[PDB]
């Protein structure tokens, strides 16, 4: 078949909607998420008009091969969607109602700056390319945009699923292209990061600071070096959950900063021992007593500064 | 073809059944399981009625393209099911008997609160969408619901496979949708968690408590810090088997609590050494002797409280 | 087409065979294995009989769509097999000879009780469902059962590939079902477990026992705790190669038992130090000297008991 | 169909273009990247020429099976591309305009010599094989070569996407083959390697050098051995992100060199202790004081030499 | 269609060739490699002979469904190859020239005895099964066997790609089967194993031997136990890259042997301490001084013996 012809010189308007049935597998490293959803399409084809009184039916059903259907695609998908047509309904004035159920793997960039206390705006870009015979333009039918109440994205809270109603119409390779932006707003469930990463990392750091109440060099070296190794393990664990970024993340900044605290603690432990061996313990004692206050204080202030810069 | 027309104005009833052939790959992190099963369908199509005496046959066989078949889907699947039609049988009054064998990857949420002593209710949601010409509604044929005796789900015990007989009828995108809930009740085989995670974690903790029978600071620091690192390793091992949850799991709560015991043990070991160096060993000895009882007692009471809150 | 009609009221016999071309990817955790094989089928269809003298040919060739073929399936496969038809030959009396080459992923439970010195019986279950017009029953053509000499399953020795010649005929959803059991007997190549897991695990344990020839508490704590951590690493390594079982495996039992030896060694090291500090070294020396014999002796006896219970 | 015949002796020119829609999953170990793109093709088929006045349309649309289409393939892809035809447009003189959207996994070798400060030239090779009746040759339509502004390759900066306009025409198996080279120039975002690998590795190394301000052998052995183990962990982490190369990478060279510094530091710590026990501390003190300067100086010079040899 | 009939009792010869376009993903653990290649086939079908003068064409082109094509398969593939037909050419005497491009995952056993200084012979087995009407036999057209100059197999050097010209003809299920052996000779790039595994493993071993220049038991235990743990880490790293073998590999033998050196070093360190505590240091000093020479000497001799047995 070929596209419906214009009454005059108007573009063909294709009304769209996406209804989310499942959202799963938000992969942070790949910056992808999987979706299973209804895609609804609506347009006018006057060649399909009929008389209700005469035909004795308010609606006709067609198979996809029998009529013209716009080639709708997703911009930001790995591979073309897996689609199954559910229904095609034609009303007497030639208004087509198309419904498919599809699944796809979507590429959408994530901003990790405030990880694990981050929020994201996932995008699903709908697109249509114009044909020689006619310009095709997309619109949003808001009554056919939504999500099922049970849609859960493990490790995330789903805030809203809306569409930017005005398309981005632009030229690509001498044809018009009409693009819509469907936006899925989500926020990370930071809860588990507290007992599993943040608090264990703070406990080992505070354990290293017990060295400031000890004159045993051998024990101090064991305290600071062992805890540092445990800190390295947490640093490695965290970076396996995340892609490499051309910026610092909030957690990355704290993790990095804690290395400086371990480094300065080793210097203090070394300086303390060196003075004692040199028969200057009163001086070592001044440095050690100051360290007992300076370490937790500088750690608290540095964290207030970091929280301020990031939030 | 198109749907069978009503004798009057009754909905079309599609009777369903699921017979489980295989259940495998319950993935805790993804909250998925794979299934291989029979789907049986039954409905009345009077246009297919025939005379047995005349035709000389009690049953007719058809191919799926020759007749009308309801578009049955699963709600909570990653991709549409892989289905192969096994048989279509039509009796003289036009009763169709449909049988397919399918495989699918099912999304079903898991409650990890009592992990690894948890039970789950897996769901398989069957669905059909109504057409303009007719409301289509699902029912359960209980004689065609079951599972093969050999179905094993590795790491789990299978309790029951039943269906909620009344469908959930509701409107979605201006059509009626009829949804059935097939429920697979399972309970986790907690056995291996005992020798592999729980007991080793208790042994290292009890080893750290030997420090309460030692005056050697250097040895004490080695005992408590080394065992803490081993505890971190078990914490990391456990969290790799589990998704991130917006709540505490029973194992997660014990693991987290044990960190506090390691932390207080380091404080005690530090306080003991500090007093001895200050020439107050009699006092250090009072704190150490009290710790020998306080640590195991507070550990037992805290575990009784946790078990009570979770079970 | 439809099934060949009975001369009287006999079931249709479908003769089967499986010839293994490749066996690969025995996955212990998933309890699966991949197979690539010939499936041979044979049955009588009298409607296809012809005269050899008249037709001037001993055999006719058909394409699968031209004739009736039984719907043969595998019970214990993840997804339906990937099949390609190789040949269909019809002899003058209407005997059909069918040959396909297929690949499949097979689910088959493994018994890990004697791991890594275990043997297994893998199963491939062939099945056919009877039709309304005729009962279909399976049989084994032993001349068409075997395996190629080069079939290798990495990490395993292949003993035999046989079929249980009598089918399991039973009712499932009001039709007869005919099931055959093809059995692939294999035994694990335990060799590499010796230099890679078993001996290293014994070496570190024996290294911990050097503490029974040392009065240095600090050194003893370092010896027993460090080796225990290495033992934890081997425990974790082993459990990553295995699924979770509702029973103890032989290796699992030894690994678990070794923890008790580490635990008692820490107690001995603690008791030794405590007595020396209390000015009772003669007594500490009695416990230490007894431990030098008791530890290796109790370890040898406990291993004889375990080997007896498992083998 | 078969290829359009020559007016007189000339090869058939197929004009090509690639417009990149998505670039993702640059896998360093596999030396692959995934691409989603438009492929545009243009050629003259005079057998498809038509009269606009007669046919009643100015352009004709066809399906791929209705006309002759050149067999265009990619050289360096794992499997044949997943392609969906978007449009086939024929103008009155028989000029065909072909447009498909495809996705593919591309093999392209990477040079890791300057990792993680490396740049790469990824290739997509387009190819066509000549037929008996006609030589087919490829060209670039520069107006149809480009990339969307949002194309992001996580962990990389995209510099340019251009084509080498002259094809490589050559004989393979007695036929002409026409090959085009599309080049995607990228540079690695080295940023995250600094806080995550490089600085932590320098901190632990500098911590080992505190041993040059200590006379405690026991503490020195703990300092140098513990930090060496942490260095091994970083070496292992880095090599998991990279393939095995028959040459040294810049990071690999620094990592390897640091082992020599740990080795010499152990020798120094051993020599120091040996002299002190032999009652030669004045001499040990000379070696230790020299080491305080020699270690950081030789480390700085060796790094200047390495940076010079690699950049 | 059906096979070309014999002039007189001679088998049909199918000439073959394989031209390698890409070799990738040699997976050591799975013993697989991926290939992308041309498969060329040639045979005589006299029923397709034509007169060039009469027909006015020197060559005819066909589609695969229009003529008889031999069912060529690969023996040692996971799944059937992904093939696309490029060209079918028929010359006037009825000589068919067939060309396809395919991709496949190939199973080929690897000999790890001399890992990582090993060479391998990968096999691609081509096969054809005879039909009732005709015996079919394979041959090699050497002019159509080759590889593109750019074919690279990451981590390997490609030496040669040749075919064993004489087929292996044998009976399987009462038909003749004709099998060709295409051989891809490769040698491992051992380079990176030196700086990444071999040298680090030697450095830690030599570090443990510093204990022979120390009288400090506590420091000695730290030196030998810490390095042993690092050795365990390298053993685990190496075994993750390799399948389990029923024989010792060269690297495996060195790794295993090094454990014995660590074990004897612990005995020496224990014996040294025991004698010193017993007031027999002169004797301890004799054992320690002998160990300084014995350890490196026995290590050198044992490595010469191992290299001799393996190479
Ligand atoms: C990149 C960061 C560099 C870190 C440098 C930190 C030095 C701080 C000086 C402390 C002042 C003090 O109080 O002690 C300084 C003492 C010297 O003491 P003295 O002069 O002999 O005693 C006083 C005698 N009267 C009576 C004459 C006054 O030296 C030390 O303790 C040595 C320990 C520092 C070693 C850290 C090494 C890290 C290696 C990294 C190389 C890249
Ligand atoms: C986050 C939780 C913080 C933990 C604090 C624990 C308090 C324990 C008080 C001990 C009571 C006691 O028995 O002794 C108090 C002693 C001081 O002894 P004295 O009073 O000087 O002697 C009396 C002399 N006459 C009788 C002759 C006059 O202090 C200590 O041993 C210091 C060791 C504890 C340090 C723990 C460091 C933790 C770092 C983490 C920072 C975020
Ligand atoms: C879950 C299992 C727990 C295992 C307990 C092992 C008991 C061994 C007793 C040895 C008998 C002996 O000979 O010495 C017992 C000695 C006391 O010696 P005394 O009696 O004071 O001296 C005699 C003086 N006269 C003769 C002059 C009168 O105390 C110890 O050495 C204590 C060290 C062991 C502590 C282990 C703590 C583990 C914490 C884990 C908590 C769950
Ligand atoms: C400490 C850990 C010690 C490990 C002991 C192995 C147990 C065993 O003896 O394993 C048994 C296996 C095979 O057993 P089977 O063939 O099933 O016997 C069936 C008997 N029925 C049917 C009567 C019940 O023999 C072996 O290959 C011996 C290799 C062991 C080498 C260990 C080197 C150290
Ligand atoms: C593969 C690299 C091997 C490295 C060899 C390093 C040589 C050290 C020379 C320093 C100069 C010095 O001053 O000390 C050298 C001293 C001997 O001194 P002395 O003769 O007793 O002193 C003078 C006394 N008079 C004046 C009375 C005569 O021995 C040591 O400290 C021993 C420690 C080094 C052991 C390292 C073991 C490495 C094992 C690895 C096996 C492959
Ligand atoms: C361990 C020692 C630390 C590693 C030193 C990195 C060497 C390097 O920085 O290399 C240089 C590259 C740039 O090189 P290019 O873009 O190829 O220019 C080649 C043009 N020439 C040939 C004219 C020079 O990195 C950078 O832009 C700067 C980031 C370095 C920060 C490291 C912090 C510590
Ligand atoms: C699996 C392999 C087992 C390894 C055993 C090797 C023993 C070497 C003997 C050295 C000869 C020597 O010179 O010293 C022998 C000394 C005893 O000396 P003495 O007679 O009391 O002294 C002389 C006194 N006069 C002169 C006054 C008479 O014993 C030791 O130091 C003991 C330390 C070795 C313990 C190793 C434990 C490993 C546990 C594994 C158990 C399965
Ligand atoms: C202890 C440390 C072990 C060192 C490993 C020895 C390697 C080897 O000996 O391997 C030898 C292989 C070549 O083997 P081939 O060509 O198959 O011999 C077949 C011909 N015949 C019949 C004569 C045997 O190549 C190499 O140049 C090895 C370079 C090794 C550098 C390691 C530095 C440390
Ligand atoms: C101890 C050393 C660690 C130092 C690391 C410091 C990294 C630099 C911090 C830059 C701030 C990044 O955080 C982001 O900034 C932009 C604009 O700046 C804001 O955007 C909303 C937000 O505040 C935040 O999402
Ligand atoms: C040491 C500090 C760690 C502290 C963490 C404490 C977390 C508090 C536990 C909340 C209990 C969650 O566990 C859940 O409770 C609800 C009712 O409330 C019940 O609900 C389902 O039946 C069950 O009992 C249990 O599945
Ligand atoms: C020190 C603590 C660890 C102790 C754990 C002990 C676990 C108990 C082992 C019971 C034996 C199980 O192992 C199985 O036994 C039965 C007979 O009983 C036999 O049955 C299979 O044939 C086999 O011999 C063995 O596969
Ligand atoms: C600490 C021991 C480590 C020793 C390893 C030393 C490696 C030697 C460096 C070889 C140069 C590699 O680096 C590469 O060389 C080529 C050509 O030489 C140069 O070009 O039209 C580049 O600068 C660089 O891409
Ligand atoms: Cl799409
Ligand atoms: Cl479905
Ligand atoms: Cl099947
Ligand atoms: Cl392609
Ligand atoms: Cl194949
Ligand atoms: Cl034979
Ligand atoms: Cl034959
Ligand atoms: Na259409
Ligand atoms: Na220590
Ligand atoms: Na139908
Ligand atoms: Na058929
Ligand atoms: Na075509
Ligand atoms: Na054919």
């Amino acid at each position: 078949v070929s596209p419906p012809p214009p009454i005059a010189d108007e573009p063909l308007t294709v009304n769209t909607g996406i209804y989310l049935i499942e959202c799963y597998s938000l992969d942070d490293k790949a910056e992808t998420f999987k979706v299973n959803a209804f895609l609804s399409l609506s347009w006018k084809d006057r060649r399909l008009a009929f008389d209700p009184v005469r035909s004795g039916v308010r609606v006709k059903t067609y198979e996809p091969e029998a009529i013209w259907i716009p080639e709708i695609r997703f911009v930001n998908v790995e591979n073309a969607r897996d689609a199954d047509v559910v229904d095609i309904s034609v009303s007497p004035d030639g208004t087509v109602q198309y419904l498919e159920r599809f699944s796809a793997r979507v590429l959408s960039p994530l901003d990790f700056r405030r990880y694990p206390f981050d929020s994201q705006t996932l995008h699903i870009y709908l697109i249509v390319r114009s044909v020689d015979t006619r310009n095709i333009v997309l619109a949003v039918d808001l009554e056919k945009v939504g999500k099922n109440d049970d849609v859960f994205l493990t490790g995330w809270d789903i805030e809203s699923f809306t569409a930017v109603v005005k398309p981005a119409n632009f030229a690509l390779e001498d044809r018009l292209e009409s693009k819509l932006d469907y936006q899925l707003r989500i926020s990370r469930q930071y809860f588990s990061y507290i007992p599993n990463i943040i608090l264990p990392m703070l406990f080992i750091l505070f354990i290293s600071w017990t060295a400031f109440w000890s004159t045993s060099y051998e024990a101090n070296v064991t305290l600071v070096v062992s805890t540092l190794i445990a800190h390295i393990a947490f640093n490695i664990l965290v970076e396996t959950n995340l892609p490499k970024t051309p910026y610092m993340t909030y957690t990355g900044a704290i993790i990095f900063m804690i290395y400086l605290f371990y480094f300065v603690a080793v210097i203090e432990v070394t300086v303390q021992h060196y003075l004692k061996v040199e028969s200057q313990p009163a001086r070592a004692a001044s440095i050690t007593r100051a360290s007992r206050i300076a370490f937790p204080v500088v750690f608290l202030l540095a964290n207030i500064i970091l929280a301020f810069l990031f939030f």
